[PDB]
């Protein structure tokens, strides 16, 4: 069942996403006059809808868009320039659709504005279709410069339950 979101926590939200994107692509996502409902996907998971479409993953107090919030969105522009992006080449890509987290070696390319612990979106490098969601293990630079060890704690990916449900 939907539940209705409190301004507080839509503007939360708002603040979240310019953070992470800046201001122009946040506001694309969410507007603080949009109608926001949270829907219960698990025990510590939850989906937040804009206007009726499944925008962004809830864990705690903490969201970011969805695999599907971000596949629309790669028919608008190329993800493979936005920040937070993590580009993977295509050898990556059957491994991480089947729940593997993403390898240094498979990288090749990441935002610089990346830390560890920041969530990071993954998207592969030809159509720029974005493949899951995650917490980087390492920092953008680090991305970019090692060919081996794990860099992405992926928490969600295209093909799983939670993109059943919302795609």
């Amino acid at each position: 069942i939907k539940h209705p979101l409190s301004k507080k926590d839509v503007k939360e939200i708002i603040a979240q996403l310019s953070q992470m994107f800046g201001e122009e692509i946040a506001r694309k996502m969410l507007n603080k006059k949009d109608e926001v409902k949270v829907a219960e996907f698990d025990k510590t998971t939850e989906i937040i809808l804009v206007n009726d479409k499944p925008m962004f993953i809830r864990r705690k107090d903490l969201i970011f868009p969805l695999v599907i919030a971000l596949y629309n969105l790669s028919d608008e522009e190329d993800l493979r320039k936005w920040p937070r992006r993590v580009v993977v080449d295509e050898g990556a890509v059957p491994h991480i659709l089947n729940g593997a987290d993403v390898m240094a070696p498979g990288i090749v390319d990441a935002d610089e504005g990346i830390k560890e612990g920041d969530f990071v979106f993954v998207v592969e490098e030809k159509y720029g279709r974005p493949l899951a969601i995650g917490i980087a293990l390492m920092s953008g630079k680090v991305m970019k410069e090692k060919n081996r060890g794990k860099a992405v704690k992926v928490i969600h990916h295209a093909r799983d339950k939670i993109w059943e449900v919302t795609a």
